[PDB]
């Protein structure tokens, strides 16, 4: 219905899920400047020692990395949380080019993709219980810039070429979302929402300060997926993000000086 294309992109999607034009949309733009330090904000804690990665899905926008959350494996705490959010799946999003593609831009500065690790809040039982409340998910988003290789990113990037296409699925298991990280868990943060539809304004925002360096032949192969299912027109699976939308009564706020 809804996708990234020339007459189903971001801005024709209010037709359809009129929350588009919300009070709290998601992505934002990060003034820097504005954003203020607050020390009343946490460290934050990323316990995925216990994970369990499951399949990779090319679901038609992105692919999904989907782990194990039927209990209490890799979980995200502290910083602005209460409670704790059980990782359920990661993907990225990325641009034809690398000046574009991230979602959350920092002084107007577009990355060459965003990955963002999605958790839900286990005090409301289910995932689908979650995203019916203002503090139902956390995502936590990294910036990707293009360097040097990131070495945790290469199997993912290997298994790309087995589901190329919209509704392929492999299996996935035994993946260390600790490798995609960065060194410092520094952090910006804001109440927002979810970047595709339904664009539920359930989110918790956690975006990390340092971005990970990938290599252009990781992002390259990112941008040889398709959009389309197996024999049809090929549309390759790029410029997968929605814009910055307006930050409305929200603050931004920083866990660093
Ligand atoms: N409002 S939307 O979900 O983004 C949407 N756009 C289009 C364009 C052509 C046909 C169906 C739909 S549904
Ligand atoms: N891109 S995101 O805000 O992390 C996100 N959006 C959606 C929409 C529907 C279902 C799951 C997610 S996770
Ligand atoms: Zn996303």
């Amino acid at each position: 219905h809804w996708g990234y294309g020339k007459h189903n992109g971001p801005e024709h999607w209010h037709k359809d899920f009129p929350i588009a034009k919300g009070e709290r949309q998601s992505p934002v733009d990060i003034d820097t400047h504005t954003a203020k330090y607050d020390p009343s904000l946490k460290p934050l804690s990323v316990s995925y020692d216990q994970a369990t990665s499951l399949r990779i899905l090319n679901n038609g926008h992105a692919f999904n990395v989907e782990f194990d959350d039927s209990q209490d494996k890799a979980v995200l705490k502290g910083g602005p949380l209460d409670g704790t959010y059980r990782l359920i799946q990661f993907h990225f999003h990325w641009g034809s080019l690398d000046g574009q593609g991230s979602e959350h831009t920092v002084d107007k500065k577009k990355y060459a993709a965003e990955l963002h690790l999605v958790h839900w809040n286990t005090k409301y039982g289910d995932y689908g219980k979650a995203v019916q409340q203002p503090d139902g998910l956390a995502v936590l988003g990294i910036f990707l810039k293009v360097g040097s290789a990131k070495p945790g990113l290469q199997k993912v990037v290997d298994v790309l070429d087995s589901i190329k296409t919209k509704g392929k699925s492999a299996d996935f298991t035994n993946f260390d979302p600790r490798g995609l990280l960065p060194e410092s868990l520094d952090y910006w943060t804001y109440p927002g929402s979810l970047t595709t539809p339904p664009l539920l304004e359930c989110v918790t925002w956690i975006v990390l300060k340092e971005p990970i360096s990938v290599s252009s032949e990781q992002v390259l192969k990112f941008r040889k997926l398709n959009f389309n299912g197996e024999g049809e027109p090929e549309e390759l699976m790029v410029d997968n993000w929605r814009p910055a939308q307006p930050l409305k009564n929200r603050q931004i706020k920083a866990s660093f000086k």
